[PDB]
Parts: C-alpha cells; structure tokens; sequence
C-alpha cells in the first residue's frame, strides 16, 4: 500500500542473499542499520524568530572502513528513505571496491523557501547536531538531492571550526568547491562513470558504439553529461532527450550543448527547433542500443518492459526498473547495468577527492579520469563474470559481489563468526 523504501531495500537484499551462501546472522546484522541518529536542527530565520527541523544521519555498515553517503534537503524525506539509501549505498561502495561503508544523511526542510543565510545556518547547525557521528575516518557526508558544493563548503568550514583543526578537516566532506579541499572531475562523475560502463558492456556483447544511437531519459545534470560524454567519447548519436516537462526526438542526432542551451532559456527541452517533440513514455520505447535512464525512478514496468528495444539499458538513476521490467528484459536478452553499479563513478570520484584531502596531495584531471576507467572497469567486469557464472540476474550479481564483500569484512572482524 504505502510500499515503505526500508522494507523494499530489506525484501531486495532477501532476495540478493537467497542467491548466495550468507549465515542468518550476518543477513540479520545487515538488515538492520548499525546506528541511527536523529537531532534537532535550530536556526535563526530571517525574521528573528527560530525554527527546529528534524535532522537524520544513518551509518548502515561500517565493516569494511568510514561510512560514506550525501545528505538530502527535501521536504518530503523521512527516516525511511535515510535508512534505505544507507542501505543502498554500503552495496555502492562495495560493490566498485571502496574502503567504505554506508551512509546518508537529510534535513526535513524545503529549501526553495530559504534564503542564502539561512541555508547557510542549517548547514551550520546540521554540523552541530551531527558532530559527535562525523569525521574524516568515521563518516564523511556528500552533496544529494537540493544540496551543491556551496552547502559543503559551510559545512567543511563549520566542523573545522568545532574541530579546532586539529586534522584534515578538508577530508570530513567531499563534494567541496575547488578552493577548498576540492578535486577535478566532480561535476560530471557520475555520467563519466556510466560512459565507463557502457563501453564495457559494449565490449562484453561485441558491438563497438561508433555511430551507435543513444537515447536519455532525463535531462538534467547526469543526463545531460551523459549524453554529451557519449557522443564525445564514445562517437555515438544523441537521437533522443528528455525531461519533465517532454521529450525530443531527432534522427539525425541532437547536440547536448545546443539542447542545454535551448534548456536553460526556455526552462524545458520541449519545442527544440527543428526536431519531433514526444514524451517519455514513447522515448522509453524508441529504437536504440543505449538507453540510459536519468531522471525520476521507476519509469520501466511490465507494462513498458516488453516494449523496450535499447540493446543496453544503463540505469543511471537510482532504481528506474522494477524487478518485474527486469526479469522481461532480461528474458529479452537486453544486457542491464545495475543502478547502483552504474552510477557508482560519482561516489568514486568523491572517494578521490578525500583519499587527496587526507594525503594533503591534489592529483589533475586525467589521472582522476584514468584511476576512475580502471575502478569502474574492474567492478564491472566482475559483476558480469559472476552474471555470466552464476546465470542470474546483473543486478542479483551485483547484489552478490556487494554483499559478499561486506560479509567478508564483516567476518574478518570477528562481528559474525559464521
Ligand atoms: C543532484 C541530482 O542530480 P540531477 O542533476 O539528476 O537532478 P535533476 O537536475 O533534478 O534532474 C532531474 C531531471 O529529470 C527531469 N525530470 C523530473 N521529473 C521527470 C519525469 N517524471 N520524467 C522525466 N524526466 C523528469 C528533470 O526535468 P525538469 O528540469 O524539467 O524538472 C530534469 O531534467
Ligand atoms: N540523482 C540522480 C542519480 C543519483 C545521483 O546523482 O547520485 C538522478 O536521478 O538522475
């Protein structure tokens, strides 16, 4: 009915752990998130009058090193969505080999209505609360949903003054501007991780990208630099974008700068000149090889699974196929990348930027680009040698080399001695 996030993530790894050989106790242990904290966050409105929001910070699993996660400003965003995205991102940092654990943090605030000070008082007040659960080796929070690297910045400069700097305060966040602590390569992470995987799996099913077609689902910042870094790099056709609002489609091939531009003027890609105009639901469906997914979740179910003729489906966002969409497609022989695999590159890069803020030493562009193309080449081509050995599911191997990890860790410790 209400279909609660905890209790979807927990169903999922049931699912995952049935695959494999887990002890009960361990999938108990990781059911459940090793420590939860809730605090009052007081600011001082504008007005002069104070205001107490709810703040979350859940540390799922810290077996195999600090937690890792962002921080989400939403009004709607309860301790539910916390935990599970904790949840979901222990099997992220596993799964593309990080000394991490899982985290995430978020405020119950509407931050459309807050002005710049008072942003900055909520960030402020957020590092106060949350201090005693924080560190550069204990949990290091991240931008999310309505947060940039401004709101980082404040928080940074926040725990450094608690801290006295008595260590690398810069290490305690990442996501941070380039002035302070920041590392090249952030900004677009994520689609650079996901142009990774699709030429990987490009080379797994034997069909070189060169002039191939491409069609993204959400136009946003990961959607945008996905397209952009395809036709880039990987030389296919951006034959169709997307956002809210509708849909282009052109065969000929779209430009992702002229389309952000177009964006950015007119607040939405609908009426491009000289191109189609549709929707999702019919951009879903175009004839393609790649089709990558970056915007609101769920947008394949089995109502639209069968119609779905993209020989690659990259899951750039977080969870857009329900398992029913993924059992059709994968009866269909489309090759999947697991979302929490596929957008795994811009907690990598974030991984970079604090392994940098901890040595006290900044690498450049490539070396981050090349450290990246190794990381994601490596964790992909795991998943799909477990997908090819033990003739499941990507995302069920995925789920298995994540949790396999974590297990291991959890074991060497001695938390669980079966
Ligand atoms: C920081 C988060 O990363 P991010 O940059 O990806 O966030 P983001 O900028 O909010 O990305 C959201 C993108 O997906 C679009 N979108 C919102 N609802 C959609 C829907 N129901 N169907 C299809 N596209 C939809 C948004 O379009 P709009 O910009 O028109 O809302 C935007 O292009
Ligand atoms: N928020 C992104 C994916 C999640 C992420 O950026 O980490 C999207 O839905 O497009």
């Amino acid at each position: 009915v209400e279909i609660d996030p905890f209790e979807m993530a927990v169903k999922q790894l049931e699912r995952a752990a049935q695959y494999m050989d887990i002890s009960e106790e361990a999938l108990e242990w990781l059911k459940k998130p090793m420590r939860i904290v809730e605090v009052s966050v007081p600011i001082e409105m504008d007005d002069g009058s104070v205001k107490v929001f709810t703040g979350f910070r859940v540390q799922h699993n810290w077996a195999r090193g600090p937690t890792k996660g962002g921080i989400r400003w939403h009004p709607a965003e309860t301790l539910s969505t916390v935990k599970a995205l904790a949840t979901w991102m222990t099997w992220k940092v596993a799964v593309v080999d990080l000394p991490y654990g899982g985290g995430k943090g978020g405020i119950i605030v509407n931050p459309k209505e807050l002005s710049e000070r008072e942003q900055e008082r909520l960030a402020r007040a957020y590092i106060r609360a949350v201090y005693d659960v924080i560190g550069p080796w204990t949990d290091i929070p991240a931008p999310d949903v309505y947060t940039n690297p401004k709101i980082m910045g404040w928080m940074m400069d926040e725990y450094e003054t608690i801290m006295r700097r008595k260590g690398p305060a810069f290490g305690v966040i990442t996501g941070k501007p380039l002035s302070i602590g920041g590392s090249l390569g952030r900004g677009t992470a994520t689609a650079q991780g996901a142009i990774f995987t699709i030429r990987e799996a490009a080379k797994a099913l034997g069909i070189d990208l060169k002039g191939k077609k491409i069609a993204v689902q959400g136009y946003g910042n990961a959607g945008y630099y996905t397209a952009k870094l395809a036709k880039e790099q990987l030389g296919m056709t951006v034959v169709a974008v997307s956002d809210s609002r509708g849909g282009i489609y052109n065969p000929d091939g779209l430009d992702p700068d002229e389309v952000l531009k177009w964006k950015r003027e007119h607040g939405s890609v609908k009426d491009f000149p000289g191109a189609t105009n549709i929707t999702n639901e019919e951009l879903l469906e175009l004839e393609v090889d790649v089709l990558a997914p970056a915007a609101i979740e769920e947008v394949i179910t089995e109502k639209n699974a069968d119609n779905i003729k993209a020989k690659i489906v990259a899951e750039v966002a977080n969870g857009p196929v329900t398992p029913e969409a993924d059992d059709i497609l994968r009866e269909k022989g489309i090759l999947q990348i697991p979302d929490f695999l596929c957008n795994a590159g811009g907690v990598t890069v974030s991984y970079f930027e604090w392994v940098q803020n901890i040595n006290g030493y900044y690498w450049t562009e490539e070396e981050v680009r090349e450290k990246l193309d190794k990381k994601m080449t490596k964790a992909f081509w795991e998943v799909y040698n477990t997908h090819k050995d033990k003739n499941i599911h990507m995302r069920d191997a995925a789920y298995v080399v994540a949790v396999s990890r974590v297990y291991q860790a959890m074991k060497d410790r001695g938390w669980v001695k079966k």
